[PDB]
């Protein structure tokens, strides 16, 4: 009730009652907000509303001060002052961008652009507002009731009439009813219960909507440059394996925070784990937004770090299966691996935040609020996939607008850049280096002569809105009969419906481009499926082709990306 202005920090009893987050506003900023937007409800201890009985005047521009009470133009006493006048709204202790964040629906790319170009406090107001909007939007959907249960990984659902049906993919995690979280995939659909329970007919599901907590800490702490490695104690017995990263681990101790751009297979996990061998006495908290990203840090630490000082923090509401080799929930072990949502209230000598393109500004702020560290390291790549923006339907979100860290990496450049790709055949490295890394990524492997491209538009069908291209899967089927070594390939496509069809027709294991991020496979078979802005996204294309160690087959729809692929072309 007695707070600080989310724009100029001036203390005030004023708050905007029309803002979903009800931000505290000072007299100067409250005025400029109410006179420029549809937001006219001002709240303090008592709201600014006509105190005359039965009067429904809540607009602060149509209200006055009747001694110590508030009344409209039709009820005010002779001696009464307008609440709104002289560039201020009457309050104790007597912006174009704030207005846009406050009133937008978050469906345009320009909303997210502003949420990252604004001041630091407006980045937090934007991140809070956006998340509150995303959760409340979930409430507006239709309930799925289990009509029948065929088998253990198959069922038929009945949907609510008059309310939209959400897209069935592991993107949307439904809460079953209180029989745990479940997911769906294609009238034969597949049910995926995080908690195993004999699929009860009649029992319904409802979308997971969690409470948006206020943000206190900034997305990025104020940068500090030090003259010497501060609060960290390095070794002289640094193993040759991590010798290449020594000069950068030193940079990490001479800065409050540091950014690392690591293209696919340049050694991000290796760099993060090697930083623990360089500052061996330092307590390191390893974080990321996904469980799979934290598990990739756990797999790398298992090899170089002592398994006794390692703890994988698992939230009590254990959703899907994760890393099982460290002592679970020991917050005090020297190395703590944990997702951002599960981060306990603790301190560290170094905090390593991996897969930074997947972080939102809400996540950047949570980390600064739960972990007080001497040094913060942000590892990732703005040329890879960002976190899905469910409300965004108009415009394309650029990497410099994913979050504060990506904005920095794309504007002033990253502090550190891992320039040599050790995973991919040179054909893949040469293609993505020119596409998203302005020729700064270098190939370590030779050309494998196992990277192929085929131009085939096929036939695009649609399962609600996820696309299928059966003739492209047919081309893969014909390729596999001629190249049976490719039987050990992972099938990748931008759509789960294409993946669902290819799983039944080819029998290859399946992965969408988005779920393949961070993983590597000897052979990849990619069917673009469509030429949409989704399937043509350069970050998604980059992730797709950089999953392969040995060979890749790309069946393309877009002439542009097909011509850009530095692969052997195949006929048929
Ligand atoms: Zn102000
Ligand atoms: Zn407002
Ligand atoms: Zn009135």
């Amino acid at each position: 009730a007695v707070g600080a202005c989310v724009l100029c920090n001036s203390q005030t009893s004023l708050r905007c009652g029309a803002c979903i987050r009800r931000p505290f506003l000072c007299c100067k900023c409250c005025y400029d907000h109410v006179i420029s937007t549809s937001h006219k409800l001002v709240l303090s201890v008592n709201p600014y509303v006509c105190n005359a009985p039965g009067c429904d005047v809540t607009d602060v521009t149509q209200l006055y001060l009747g001694g110590m009470s508030y009344y409209c133009k039709s009820h005010k006493p002779p001696i009464s002052f307008p609440l709104c006048a002289n560039g201020q709204v009457f309050g104790l202790y007597k912006v174009t961008d704030f207005n846009a964040i406050a009133t937008c629906d978050w469906t345009n790319a320009g909303d997210y652009i502003l949420a990252n170009t604004c001041t630091e406090r407006l980045k937090l107001f934007a991140a809070e507002t956006l998340k509150a909007t995303e959760e409340t939007f979930k409430l507006s959907y239709g309930i799925a009731t289990v009509r029948e249960v065929l088998s253990d990984r198959e069922l038929h659902l009945s949907w609510e009439v008059g309310k939209p049906r959400p897209p069935l993919n592991r993107n949307y995690v439904f809460t079953g009813y209180q029989i745990g979280e479940y997911t769906f995939e294609k009238d034969a659909v597949v049910y995926r219960g995080t908690t195993t329970y004999k699929l009860n007919v009649g029992d319904y599901f409802v979308l997971t909507s969690h409470t948006v907590m206020p943000l206190s800490a900034p997305t990025l702490v104020p940068q500090e440059h030090y003259v010497r490695i501060t609060g960290l104690y390095p070794t002289l017995n640094i193993s040759d394996e991590f010798s290449s990263n020594v000069a950068n681990y030193q940079k990490v101790g001479m800065q409050k925070y540091s950014t690392l751009q690591g293209p696919p297979g340049t050694g991000k996990s290796h760099f993060a784990i090697g930083l623990a061998l360089y500052y061996p006495s330092a307590r390191i908290v390893y974080t990321a937004c996904s469980h799979a990203a934290v598990d990739a840090l756990c797999e790398k630490a298992l090899k170089y770090l002592p398994i006794d000082k390692c703890s994988r923090i698992i939230p009590a509401r254990a959703r899907v299966e994760c890393f099982d080799k460290f002592k679970v929930n020991s917050t005090l072990e020297q190395y703590v691996f944990c997702t951002v949502n599960a981060l306990p209230e603790t301190t560290a000598d170094i905090v390593v935040f991996d897969e930074i393109s997947m972080a939102t500004n809400y996540d950047l702020s949570v980390v600064n609020a739960r972990l007080r560290a001497k040094h913060y390291v942000y590892i990732g790549d703005p040329a890879q996939l960002p976190a899905p923006r469910t409300l965004l339907t108009k415009g394309t979100l650029e990497p410099e607008y994913f979050n504060s860290v990506c904005r920095l990496m794309k504007t002033i450049g990253p502090d550190m850049f891992l320039g040599t790709c050790r995973r991919c055949p040179a054909e893949i490295v040469d293609t993505v280096s020119a596409l998203v890394y302005d020729n700064k990524l270098k190939a370590h492997k030779d050309k494998s002569a196992q990277c192929f491209k085929m131009f085939y538009k096929g036939v695009i069908t649609h399962d609600v809105s996820s696309a299928i291209n059966r003739p492209q899967i047919g081309v893969v089927r014909e390729f596999l009969t001629r190249n049976p070594a490719w039987r050990k390939a992972v099938f990748i496509s931008p759509y789960n419906s294409q993946n669902a069809v290819a799983s039944k027709i080819l029998g290859l294991p399946t992965q969408t481009v988005d779920s393949s991020q961070g993983s590597e496979y000897d052979y990849v078979i990619f069917t673009q499926t469509t030429e949409t802005a989704h399937s043509c996204n350069v970050n998604r294309f980059n992730v797709a082709i950089t999953r392969a160690k040995v060979g890749i087959l790309c069946i393309m729809s877009d002439r542009d990306l097909y011509d850009k692929l530095q692969f052997t072309s195949l006929e048929i």
